[PDB]
């Protein structure tokens, strides 16, 4: 919808100036670097002119016995046959006029780069704080509709992260984006007009490359889908049985779970070796054809072009690298278009929403202005509908009245839209049909601003800003001076109180700061809506947030000094109404009685006797993970040019001795994924080496000879093609093994540490199961980033710098030392850029918070602002806020600029220095010129390198933190561990069951509601009961007699044996549970039910036999698959009735000697109740058995019950005695 160049719709003059200037100087600068590779090339040619003339002065005296041709004395007055072929050229002056002119260029391009990124960042941050504050100046104004349609969660989100997004667009991205386009344009145009056949042919190879680039691009996407479908395989696993822990604990699962667990990470595993193979294979293959285009184009440029006598060295060097940066540039040249298109698709938003024409929004030409207003309020067949569900209407043709200067309460079901008509009478939706009007006049062409001032609003829960008592109160009214805001707390009754807090009236009472009782909230709400003295005041149900001790309170501040002003009251209880002059029930959406409360006893009034009688998911963050692992990856695919100019820019952490020794059982393929990266990184300094080799030939005297050599290097570049292209497929190959069979080991020991933790650390909301799916998919993919891939970055990097070291002192050391001085500079600058960069983002997010506040504070409470609140303050509270973000951008704009200026001057410098020294060198100590490029690209060429290899922040410390978060997890030791050692195992188990006095309180819930005083006994084949509680320990007698927790305080004897001395795998398989929710596994029928005793292989004999019992054998029985019938995701329909007795049959079958019954036969069908039922009570047959229903005395009439629901078990008995004593028990037959 929105075209880019709508993106600078806010620009004023000064940002178009900014702009142009910085557009012009990033315009320059991009000319500066395939600009110098004319010099450049102009230098190399006198380089190999002033060695041949010296090779040819070496010879001995030919021109000494006749004139001849080419001898000395042609610099002299001698009649040589050639001209002046000696003596007029002086290397060092020449060499100095070239470190001239690269200091001259240096410095253009740190003048130029500065500017180009400054101008742009402040153009940015100018354009969008405008567009920030136009963004918000309008939402403010939207009706309240638009609110109830827009959540302030993704507002928040527009605000905060779209408009960055861009920000991301118009900012130095455009910047960067001119200039690296006018590089290209100028590094083809230079290269074309310098040659055309040369370039053409070595251009005539990019689409092999280009198929190549774009297959990996594809593939990357291609791959990433297959993957995260390649894991689910295993993911559904994980989460079924994580999400059902407490039942595959009750039955002892935890091995068959693992080993299913298991057999699917091998899918993943695969996907990830294919991945792996495809793109390193594919990386070799760039490389491959990189070299093989160094080959052609040498050998051509050479052959028939350069020693037939059209071109010249210097011509043939410069045009090669001339191509070379403009295809480097015009790769690089990508990322903006991706920021481009980013920040287009999110402008639409904000641009459709800031163009938006509000319905209604506070302004002061809306209509008329009364005055001296009676307050008379009237409505007229209103009709009103929620725009947010217009199908549903809420209020039908009403036809209402409120006199003057009287009270009316509404009343009726809290459906019947009774608090609806407030927000009309406010003007917070116009009505869909009808007219409301005050005064006799309509709400519409009547001043909205006006009209709301005349309005206060005692809202249903009480809301109040950041700030001060004082500051919260005078919001009603601006010109409020203190002694009248004293006089409205007096009024509200909460002077008193207020004059008790530490401050008084200047305390802050933010909801992030000093909190308040519910009721002094109300008080303080009402003394804002009195201190305005409005003439309509309307309470919407302002007791119904409170508690009784301070809805007495309130209750008591209204309906005491209101008076004069009419006031509209919705009650939260009717025991309070009859003050009211009149009273209007509300039916359906209409009103009805309109009389007074005497005269609502004209009849039943059915509403207020009745009521004065009854009162009296890894998927996304794993998909992440995947395409910035893979783009991390792709960085290996950068190639830089020899000589020219280099490119730019293409809980605790745990220790890696942890991860490499938990990686060593593969290490093999480490080592040799380290083989081929080392041989990868030796490539490139052989490469700048290479090439100096070929700049060394043009000065051959033999043209034979000089041809021959030519050859041999295009062969040797041919042959480190093929070589590069087996290296790097050996090298992804083996590190996405690696890393794959890391991952693999990962999960299946996460997963099984994971089943052996005690429930309670399921039950942790830092444990919840899609937390722990989510480590379990994404976390244990990551932690490869800080394993061989590391490695093999860190060794092709080591092998780079110590082969370059190697040849840059081999061919001369006083040359290396000086290029060597700029060596750490060259390296860290990008490393530097970068960091620099992220902190700048940080503390930018850091700015913005402080006007996420404001912001937030504004929108998630706009009815408060809108109604009672002001409108224009808060606009005016962040357009002073959103000065800070603008004076981080600016000074990120001078920081950043010196820093990109700097990093890209320091390369000309170096070349500066480095040629002024070489030229010194060859005119003295007698160089080679050869040598003097060979060390110096090879130095460059290293430092980049090493530079490039400090740019593993984004995912090795991720990786890390992954690490150290499954290392914790590893190693903890649970309070109780289903893989303990093995002890107290008594062959002959009964199921004596005795609580003694045992104390109980659950961790990640309040440490309050503790469980206290259970004490109760159960002979063996005894059933027990507890009945009569809505909770306070009823429910967890089922969860201490298993060990899913241990008391705090007393003991559970099992057979005597203590509770927590019994090895749990043992007791554990002796308990047989059944709970309110049937959970089964999405396998077969059969195997749901032979999940009982899933340690041994029971025949069908023993499922026949739980079923039958179970009342299910004839239901399954009847089904069209039977008992192979699939459940769960298969499509297959079970109701709840229907799973609980196959939950019955699972318990059954494993023939356990005690019964835990939690709340079954629950089902919402009463024909299902009465069907499994019959089940429990067949199932509870010579068992001891512990039995919870919510259901009355008859289920529970066979044994003896416990009634307590405090915790103590004080009353206790069977259904005979305990009825006989008429105790609490009774309450059931109330």
């Amino acid at each position: 919808r929105v075209g880019f160049f709508q993106l600078f719709r806010f620009s004023s003059s000064t940002d178009i100036w900014l702009m142009f200037v910085g557009s012009l100087c990033a315009f320059l600068h991009g000319i500066a670097q395939p600009g110098v590779l004319l010099i450049f090339g102009t230098m190399t040619d006198v380089f190999i002119d002033y060695d041949v003339e010296l090779q040819e002065l070496q010879i001995p005296g030919k021109a000494c016995v006749n004139n001849t041709i080419v001898w000395t004395n042609s610099s002299l007055n001698q009649n040589m046959t050639n001209g002046t072929r000696c003596g007029l050229l002086n290397i060092e002056s020449e060499m100095i006029k070239f470190a001239s002119y690269y200091a001259g260029i240096a410095v253009a391009v740190l003048i130029t780069g500065y500017i180009q990124i400054c101008f742009w960042v402040i153009a940015a941050a100018r354009q969008i704080q405008k567009m920030r504050k136009f963004y918000f100046r309008r939402i403010m104004r939207m009706e309240i509709g638009w609110f109830d349609c827009n959540s302030v969660g993704e507002l928040n989100t527009r605000f905060s992260d779209d408009i960055n997004k861009i920000n991301d667009a118009i900012a130095d991205q455009m910047a960067l984006f001119i200039q690296r386009m006018t590089s290209t344009i100028c590094g083809f145009l230079l290269g074309f007009f310098r040659g055309w056949k040369l370039t053409l042919v070595i251009i005539s190879v990019s689409p092999l490359i280009g198929i190549g680039a774009a297959t990996i691009g594809l593939s990357v996407s291609k791959f990433t889908d297959y993957e995260l479908k390649a894991y689910a395989k295993a993911g559904v696993v994980a989460d079924e049985v994580i999400s059902s822990m407490r039942t595959v604990a009750a039955f002892g699962g935890e091995k068959r779970e693992v080993e299913r667990y298991e057999k699917n990470l091998v899918f993943a595993q695969r996907w990830g070796i294919r991945k792996g193979i495809v793109m390193g294979f594919f990386t070799g293959f760039v490389w491959c054809l990189i070299f093989l285009c160094y080959a052609l184009a040498f050998w051509y440029g050479s052959t028939l072009v350069l020693d037939e006598g059209e071109y010249t060295p210097g011509t043939l060097v410069q045009i090669f690298l001339s191509v070379i940066v403009g295809a480097l540039n015009l790769g690089n040249a990508s990322p903006c278009l991706e920021a481009f298109a980013t920040g287009r698709a999110a402008a639409t938003s904000i641009f459709e929403t800031i163009d938006r024409k509000p319905i209604i929004d506070c302004m002061s030409e809306d209509g008329y202005k009364l005055d001296r207003i009676k307050g008379e309020i009237e409505f007229h067949n209103v009709t009103f509908h929620y725009p947010s569900r217009p199908e549903v209407k809420i209020l039908n043709d009403l036809n209402m009245v409120i006199k003057p200067g009287e009270m009316t309460a509404l009343v009726g079901p809290s459906g019947a839209g009774k608090s609806t008509a407030l927000q009309l009478i406010q003007r917070f939706y116009d009505p869909c049909e009808g007219m409301v009007t005050v005064d006799g006049h309509d709400i519409r062409s009547l001043n909205i601003q006006w009209l709301r001032d005349q309005i206060g609003i005692v809202e249903q829960e009480p809301v109040l800003f950041s700030t001060t008592i004082a500051e919260n109160i005078r919001y009603g009214r601006e010109d409020a001076t203190m002694e009248d805001i004293v006089q409205a707390a007096k009024e509200a009754n909460a002077y008193n109180f207020i004059m008790d807090l530490p401050q008084q009236f200047d305390t802050l009472v933010g909801e992030g700061g000093g909190q308040m009782s519910g009721g002094q909230k109300q008080r303080v709400a009402i003394a804002r809506a009195l201190i305005r003295n409005p003439k309509i005041l309307l309470l919407d149900m302002a007791t119904s947030a409170l508690d009784n001790e301070s809805e007495a309170m309130v209750q008591e501040v209204l309906s005491k000094i209101q008076h004069g002003h009419t006031i509209i009251s919705v009650a939260h209880r009717l025991s309070t109404v009859r003050a009211a002059d009149t009273i209007i029930g509300f039916e359906h959406g209409t009103a009805v009685e309109r009389g007074t409360h005497e005269e609502l006893l004209e009849r039943k009034g059915v509403y207020f006797t009745l009521v004065t009688l009854q009162s009296q998911s890894y998927q996304d963050s794993l998909r992440a993970s995947i395409r910035q692992r893979s783009k991390s990856q792709l960085s290996y695919l950068v190639h830089e040019p020899p000589l020219a100019v280099v490119d730019h820019k293409s809980v605790e952490p745990a220790p890696v001795r942890r991860i490499l020794k938990f990686s060593a059982p593969e290490w093999p393929y480490m080592l040799v994924g380290s083989v081929g990266a080392a041989v990868n990184g030796t490539v490139t300094p052989l490469y700048a080496f290479l090439f100096s080799q070929i700049l060394g030939t043009f000065s051959i005297p033999d043209k034979e000879e000089q041809r021959s050599q030519i050859n041999g290097v295009c062969l040797l570049f041919v042959a480190m093609g093929c070589v590069s292209l087996f290296t790097q497929f050996l090298q992804g190959y083996a590190f996405a093994k690696s890393g794959e069979l890391l991952t693999k080991r990962l999960r299946k020991f996460g997963f099984r540490a994971m089943l052996g933790q005690d429930i309670a650390w399921f039950d942790d909301l830092r444990n919840s199961p899609g937390a722990l799916t989510t480590r379990l998919a994404t976390d244990a993919s990551q932690v490869q980033g800080a394993a061989g891939s590391q490695i093999g970055m860190i060794v092709n990097s080591f092998t780079n710098v110590t082969v370059a070291m190697i040849i840059a002192f081999s061919f001369s050391w006083k040359l290396s030392l000086v290029i060597l001085c700029f060596f750490p500079f060259l390296a860290l600058s990008g490393a530097t850029q970068t960091r620099m960069l992220t902190g700048f983002a940080s503390r930018d997010k850091q700015a913005l918070e402080m006007v996420g506040q404001i912001t937030n504070e504004a929108l998630s409470n706009i009815r408060t602002v809108a109604g009672i609140g002001k409108e224009r303050r808060f606009i005016e509270a962040l357009e002073t806020e959103l000065e800070k973000p603008f004076k981080t951008a600016i000074q990120k704009a001078n920081i950043y600029g010196f820093c990109f200026a700097f990093a890209q001057c320091i390369m000309f410098i170096a070349n500066s220095a480095s040629y002024r020294y070489g030229g010194y060198l060859i005119s003295n100590e007698g160089l080679h010129f050869s040598y003097v490029f060979r060390v110096i690209s090879a130095v460059v060429l290293s430092a980049t390198a090493l530079g490039r290899a400090f740019s593993y922040t984004p995912s090795y410390a991720k990786a890390k933190i992954s690490a150290a978060r499954f290392f914790q997890l590893l190693d903890r030791q649970p309070p109780i561990s289903v893989y303990n050692t093995a002890g107290e195992k008594w062959d002959n188990f009964q199921g004596k069951i005795d609580f003694v006095d045992c104390k109980f309180t659950y961790p990640s819930r309040p440490d309050s509601q503790v469980l206290n005083g259970l004490s109760v006994s159960i002979s063996p084949g005894q059933t027990l009961a507890f009945v009569g509680s809505s909770g306070c320990g009823k429910s967890t007698s089922i969860q201490l007699l298993e060990r899913f927790y241990d008391p705090d305080q007393g003991k559970v004897m099992i057979d005597g044996h203590d509770s927590k001395k019994v090895n749990v795998q043992f007791l554990r398989s002796n308990i047989g549970i059944v709970s309110q929710e049937p959970v089964l596994f999405a396998c077969s029928i059969m195997d749901n039910i032979k999940y009982g005793d899933n340690t041994k292989e029971i025949p069908m004999e023993r499922v026949i036999a739980a079923a039958k019992q179970a009342q299910l054998h004839d239901f399954v029985m009847s089904l069209p698959e039977k008992y192979e019938t699939n459940v769960g995701s298969q499509g297959s329909q079970l109701s709840r009735g229907e799973k609980q007795r196959i939950a019955i049959a699972r318990a059954i079958v494993r023939d356990p000697k005690i019964l835990l019954l939690d709340e079954a036969t629950s089902a919402l069908d009463t024909e299902s109740e009465k069907t499994v039922q019959v089940a429990l009570d067949k199932a509870r047959e010579g068992r001891t058995c512990i039995v919870i229903a919510h259901r009355l005395s008859t289920i529970q009439n066979a044994d003896i019950i416990a009634v307590m629901a405090q915790g103590v078990v004080i009353e206790k008995g069977t259904h005979e005695e305990l009825m006989a004593q008429k105790g609490a028990y009774y309450k059931l037959v109330t």
